[PDB]
């Protein structure tokens, strides 16, 4: 119930994947301080994808959302700290890549609706949604970073 | 065809000889958008004055012209989906004093005369400026082997 | 080129900026946007000298522990210097409380929490003297002219 | 074939607690090495056990495993022409003492009790080390969009 | 001049399209060697075939040109003391897998026939890989403002 | 505390094309990132007294009194770092002495070309070492605390 505790979902895309942006994410959450508690590699199912992207059911996009999501593997995460689905997000840019700032995730690798390298779930409520949805809970683990003190008062 | 959209980068002589001209490329190249046209020269008086000839009655003028033809320049063209307005994005603001954090100008100059880069700011104008530094057998289409994975 | 051009701020990377290893990089972005360094120095801060650092916030609840943490640790105190130093150095900083710091700052890029935003820069040129002058004696700053000076400054 | 041999990467530790997640998988990534399995876990003792079965018998075993156990760690399968050999020196040499600059170990670490990262000695021990790991279930196969431009 | 030799660099096609060109000119640009010639260009099969001549009866000769010619490259110019002996160093060996990591290829490349660069091996090479692939009008000599920083 | 073999503390020093060049962030970056722990820090233009002692063992060399007055020349950054053979390894980092035959992923052979502008120098042994710290330094400029991160830089 702790506010430095709170946890997000973040899945690096095939297009993230493919275009080798794996590690120059990853890096940036953990130089932000946010702390790694999910990691896994994994080729979607339609299935899961039609779950995790349930809110859009019936937007024209939907169904080649789920079916490129699907065409490649993703890199599924967790990452903990306080606000870390806010700033989850900021760090990401804007879903729209046309208007992602330059220094966001977003703004700095890729350009197109379709090809936007990266999700994150957009709220606290979507984000335990998203990791249950995507991790089971012995895969989640807990660790005290060494440098805690320094990251939080 | 929208993703075919040129844009007009020119690295200034500050630029290339602050050693920025890897650091400049990197970004664009790590955005997505793909490498067309590439040259290194000594623009000359009568190219820069045709380049900015819509600042022919500023008070500038005189030496924004002297200035760019003081070192050499590299000169290129960019190709990608709103690679223009994008690209000005990119740049940051024209007045490195506005520019934010995360641009190129926002990361590495501080002042008007010294802004390292110039982007064409128009489809209009890439076109113009492209036309003016290359020529067409100078430009090199080739398809990007991530071309899926940028574009859908 | 001017003596606009001379203006100084003071920045200090605080025990968290330390602790966490981003010396080089911040030291970095200030290097490679043309600012010129003046003054760099490495000590653990006495409770006289951040409480006179920090004396417009005497009143304010968490200035016992900003004072406290502030002396917990080493910092590294900087002098730089560049045309409008002070303004764009808070824009590289980023907003204080890095909640609000954009991708791209230093805190934006490096910190999470108002208690440890790993880095102080003067908010004024006023700011900036004063401070310059808490911090370091004249004979400590340190003036040189850049190879590259005729390509950052006209 | 040749171009499919796999190596398993683990990051002790000591490289998930310094911040070393990223630059690590960056280095494999930019090498044209190519992702085939990911998974952050604290790996039991009998699996540390098992996984370092030929040093038993060294006076550091006890510890080795102890350690390896205190946190988290990154298991990684990278796939590639010799990655098994190309990845051990992309790693540095086993004592980071002696591991050159450029290496992982070179550039991040001190102390043989505290070196990362490990990385399988040979094909044989990958094999070994990535059915210790991983099931058939986590190991993912595509074709990356560069393979015809790192491999002929 | 002895800090005037200079060495022909090319960005071969999977380096272009694996999006390295900005890396490897950064590190060119931060040793503190001088760009004196760049330009993107799809190298015909004539100037290919001249610049491997002395390889002409390799068996992997056609292929290489195939491969050489298949995309676009960056050719470049560059200049400074022992430039050719120290590209080389920087470039690392030729084949991938006996490249040091820290090196362009140690860092960024695995096989022989995807080494992503070529530098000359020696300065009559240089000579003869410069004049093959620039005009004297794409040259450009200016003092870096380093210099004196550079070379004493 | 842990061995005081993990103490040990070696003199890094960068030189004036080491600091006109812009790359002061980026050599501090490297040691931090190594794990070595930053103990002593300033910036100065060093008197030429200073530098012949520094190097006075290479008083009698053709290339002394031009590398005396060259240090002098401008600021130089001096810094002491510490940690485990910091010594050996920091020389090991910065590259061999002679920019030349540095190898790529050094300091000097990632930034420099030639002998007299090799933009930095490291104690070449502890003895050495001891000497130039408390040459440069005076012991209440060599601030001592714990890295957050030492449980897991050393065994
Ligand atoms: O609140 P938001 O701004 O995040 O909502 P949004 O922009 O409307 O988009 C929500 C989700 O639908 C995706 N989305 C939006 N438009 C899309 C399109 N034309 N094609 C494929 N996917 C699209 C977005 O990537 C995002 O998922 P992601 O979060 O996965 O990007
Ligand atoms: O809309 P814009 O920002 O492009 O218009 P603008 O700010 O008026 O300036 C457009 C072009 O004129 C240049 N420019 C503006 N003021 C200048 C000055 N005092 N000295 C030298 N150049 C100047 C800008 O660098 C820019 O060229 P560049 O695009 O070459 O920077
Ligand atoms: O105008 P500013 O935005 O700089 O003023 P401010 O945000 O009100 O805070 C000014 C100084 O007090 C610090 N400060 C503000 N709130 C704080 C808090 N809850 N706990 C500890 N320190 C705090 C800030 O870090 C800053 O010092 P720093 O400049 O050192 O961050
Ligand atoms: O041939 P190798 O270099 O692999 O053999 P080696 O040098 O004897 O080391 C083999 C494994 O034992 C570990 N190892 C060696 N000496 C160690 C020590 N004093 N303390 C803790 N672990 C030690 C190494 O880090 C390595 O595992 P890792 O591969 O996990 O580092
Ligand atoms: O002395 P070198 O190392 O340059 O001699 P070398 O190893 O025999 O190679 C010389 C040239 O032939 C190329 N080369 C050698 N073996 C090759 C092979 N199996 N397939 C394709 N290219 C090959 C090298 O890339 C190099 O050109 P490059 O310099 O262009 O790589
Ligand atoms: O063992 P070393 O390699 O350090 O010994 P060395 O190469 O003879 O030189 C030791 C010191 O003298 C400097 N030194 C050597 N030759 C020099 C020359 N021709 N010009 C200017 N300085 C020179 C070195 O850079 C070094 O100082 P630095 O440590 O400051 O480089």
């Amino acid at each position: 119930a702790m506010a430095n505790s709170e946890r997000t979902f973040i899945a690096i895309k095939p297009d993230g994947v493919q275009r080798g942006l794996v590690g120059e994410i990853i890096k940036r959450f953990e130089q932000k301080g946010f702390r790694l508690v999910g990691l896994k590699f994994l080729q979607a199912s339609e299935d899961l994808l039609k779950e995790h992207y349930t809110d859009l059911k019936d937007r024209p996009f939907f169904t080649g959302l789920v079916k490129y999501m699907h065409s490649g593997p993703v890199v599924a995460m967790v990452w903990e700290g306080l606000n870390v689905v806010k700033t989850g997000r900021v760090m990401l840019g804007e879903t729209n890549p046309a208007d992602s700032k330059p220094g966001t995730i977003r703004g700095d690798f890729c350009i197109q609706v379709g090809r936007n390298i990266i999700h994150g779930s957009d709220s606290v409520k979507s984000a335990e949604k998203e990791i249950s949805l995507w991790f089971q809970p012995e895969e989640l683990v807990e660790y005290k970073s060494c440098a805690q003190n320094w990251i939080y008062e």
